[PDB]
């Protein structure tokens, strides 16, 4: 077997990578695929990782970064918090619920032709779009995360997109330092993953 | 209103902080309580945190540490995985989800009179119990995690405990770092969470 270590954001390892990893394995049978999980704040080097699969903008300083996929960004909340959002500006009845990025709410808002939210504003702060969801399932206030990460919790009705309006902060890539060496396993997990989500 | 910026253990913001957060409003109104979540890796003086609430021993050096509840770990699968499991040995038919630590389940396996899994066994690694359980709700392999913690997946049948025996490996604890000074406002957190929990 060759040794393959990974560590993959939390949000991407369940919304779109575990489904996939029976697949990996029909593929790639003599791959043994170290996977762990990681809240997009990560050190490679440190954990001694392979590959990264991570969020953000493709220019990691440093770093061979593949593109994976689209990561659009819209609120998200219960349907019970729904039922009482009509306009974005209703969002606004609830808590807001953002990542540890300062921004989100406000490109957003500016986007669908809204005033910045106030300053005074309830918000809580989440390392991991799962946790956040999981806070927004349980109605604690309004998300805001990658769309199609959530595909479960639309599907089973757990959450609800009420606005079509969608913003890009950052997509899903792959990264390897480049001081790490490429192997024949990590040629293969990313022509397998790239190729699996086209 | 005073300013209380307080880092949480995800796993424990959505088993046991959130559901009580409305408590603190009656009892402190005149808070400002600035919430946000980790994956228990963290670094308190870079966060700016007042508190953090985080899973472990309680001998953290310079660190004024409270405990605030048990966090017993047992083995935690979807109820169809559950099914195909009748004997402590049978969790073995199945992939092992852990944490960072690499000893939970040989320990639980010791302590039921089993032998350790094999060094072989797939094995997937989990900054976050949160995630771990959305990725054993899934059915990607038998999670050990504090029970507690995961009482609405249990009560919602989407998580079964096949096991009564349960660990313990640390507890949850609330600190401060010695240097950061100990405002009105955080000995009445403090004060109510310790409070609430009793």
């Amino acid at each position: 077997q060759e040794k393959l270590k990974i560590g993959v954001v939390g949000v991407f390892a369940i919304g779109c990578l575990f489904p996939l990893l029976s697949d990996f394995k029909r593929s790639y049978p003599h791959i043994d695929l170290h996977i762990s999980t990681h809240n997009n704040r990560v050190d490679p080097a440190a954990e001694g990782l392979d590959y990264t699969i991570r969020y953000g903008g493709g220019a990691w300083h440093d770093t061979d970064a593949q593109y994976l996929c689209s990561a659009l960004m819209s609120p998200l909340c219960s349907p019970t918090l729904a039922s009482q959002i009509q306009t974005p500006a209703d969002i606004l009845k609830f808590p807001l619920l953002r990542s540890y990025r300062r921004d989100e709410w406000a490109l957003w808002m500016q986007t669908v032709g809204e005033a910045p939210p106030s300053p005074t504003h309830n918000v809580m702060v989440f390392d991991s779009a799962v946790t956040m969801l999981e806070a927004a399932q349980a109605g604690m206030g309004v998300a805001i995360a990658p769309v199609r990460m959530f595909t479960h919790l639309l599907s089973s009705e757990r959450i609800v997109q009420p606005f079509l309006t969608q913003i890009d902060l950052g997509s899903f890539w792959i990264t390897r330092l480049q001081s790490r060496p490429e192997t024949p396993a990590m040629r293969e997990f990313s022509r397998w993953l790239t190729g699996v989500l086209h």
